[PDB]
């Protein structure tokens, strides 16, 4: 399976150099479960990642998010796994108020990946939070 | 192959803006290598110590120039092969023997920030080539 966020950060920082870090991210991506051919459709497409990206978020029998995704770009799929780890086992509202910025700063991703890659990472985060917000946002009564 | 010359190659590396762009450029250089002749890929032209399958075939044409072709099992290593071919482009065996690559690898910081084996594999292919070059350099061309 995928390590929790605490272990991800510790293993990442334990890598002796950036090639090891880069291949570790890709390795995690390859560990993601296969995406149902049925879910690999436009409805689940994410734009702005310089590649094909698919992400599906659904709530189980309880109110906890279950995330699945894929990318035709290995490094992008790895970033998908990194975000899944950080948002793992959270309710929609937990995802909305969870600040991931400090985790990425510690990993120093934006400083080692291409700007285009970093933008793709921001796009998926924004897309996941958007989906989490649509499930928890307030429909204020003064707006009915 | 259609690749920049040493001089251009170096400038290109200097322009890389981040670890990833540089890493992928090395992979790109490998992707620019012509495919090896169907089974030119022999245990003979096999290089060892590159933490992967590496093949390099050396040839000397009618003009005494060394022509090199290669391929690797690992994309990054194949990029390192491409770099080596560019450095030795259009050289005679003797040229390859007295060419000090050290200053070039140093300015490119080629294997820096890569896993340890990369610089080991790089050293492997260089000694392999220099070895063959020296052998040929003892038997001189015409003039």
């Amino acid at each position: 399976l995928l390590p929790d966020k605490e272990k991800l950060l510790r293993n990442f920082l334990r890598c002796a150099n950036w090639e090891e870090k880069y291949l570790y991210i890709i390795e995690l991506g390859q560990r993601l479960p296969e995406l149902r051919d049925e879910d690999r459709s436009p409805q689940n497409s994410i734009q702005g990642c310089q590649s094909q990206v698919w992400i599906v978020m659904r709530q189980n029998a309880q109110g906890i998010i279950e995330l699945q995704g894929d990318s035709d770009a290995a490094i992008v799929k790895g970033l998908i796994a990194v975000v899944f780890i950080l948002y793992d086992q959270m309710t929609p509202q937990d995802i909305v108020n969870f600040d991931v910025r400090p985790w990425f700063e510690k990993m120093a991703l934006t400083q080692h990946l291409t700007p285009s890659r970093s933008q793709g990472l921001e796009a998926m985060i924004r897309a996941i939070r958007a989906k989490a917000a649509a499930l928890s946002l307030e429909h204020h009564h003064h707006h009915h």
